[PDB]
């Protein structure tokens, strides 16, 4: 339970499905749908463009999950436990998906010889720097009023948002505007809940990084496989 888990369940699920839809499927319950490892394997194949080992019981689920872990390991990722994944351990399942997001969607981001998390932050800063009422300094409260998200969109597609009519003191509108526009026009699923952001002063960094990284991939064209489906 908890605020962190709630945000991660929403964001991670939406991110996974932005890619799984390319493979003709999707998960519908992150606490249950990776337990048999099939969808975990399919997700890895979609975002890497590589072919994993060929995929109904206990060790059958363990085997598929292990096939997924083997692939992750061959890509340099640390490594939770296969048993805990098969058993539906929420914390560990979310942690595993985060390691996948970090490795396959953020780690390889680079701007002005800066990479991974710092690279993504700098890209955000470069894109939003022109806007006087935005000041991205982190992956949490800097995005709370919603102008940052609106700025990322406006910098790439000025006709989608009338930036000058955005008022910092109406964050619900700023957030909903960016979220709806990104979903409709950019194919970036709503990974964040506007009302829930207004209700906190500590939005989850991993959830925010995940969502912003999708804007990077939607606009850069840097990594074909990471573009939203």
């Amino acid at each position: 339970a908890g605020h962190m888990e709630k945000q991660q369940r929403k964001t991670f699920t939406a991110w996974c499905n932005s890619h799984l839809r390319k493979a003709g499927t999707q998960i519908e319950n992150i606490e249950e749908d990776f337990r048999d490892g099939l969808k975990l394997m399919l997700l890895l194949e979609v975002i890497s463009g590589e072919r994993l080992a060929k995929p109904k019981m206990r060790v059958h689920k363990i085997s598929n999950v292990n096939k997924a872990l083997d692939f992750i390991a061959s890509k340099g990722v640390k490594l939770i436990g296969a048993e805990e994944i098969v058993d539906g351990n929420v914390k560990m399942t979310l942690g595993m998906i985060w390691t996948i997001i970090l490795r396959f969607a953020i780690q390889d981001i680079s701007v002005e010889e800066t990479s991974a998390k710092e690279g993504l932050l700098l890209w955000c800063q470069r894109k939003t720097a022109p806007y006087k009422n935005v000041n991205i300094q982190n992956f949490h409260i800097s995005w709370k009023d919603g102008l940052g998200f609106c700025a990322l969109i406006h910098r790439h597609r000025p006709e989608l948002i009338d930036y000058g009519k955005l008022r910092k003191d109406d964050p619900l509108t700023n957030l909903n505007t960016a979220f709806d526009v990104a979903e409709k026009y950019l194919d970036i699923p709503k990974m964040l809940d506007a009302e829930d952001i207004v209700g906190t002063a500590r939005p989850d960094e991993k959830a925010i990084m995940t969502y912003v990284s999708s804007f990077y991939h939607a606009f850069s064209g840097a990594q074909e496989f990471l573009e939203p489906g």
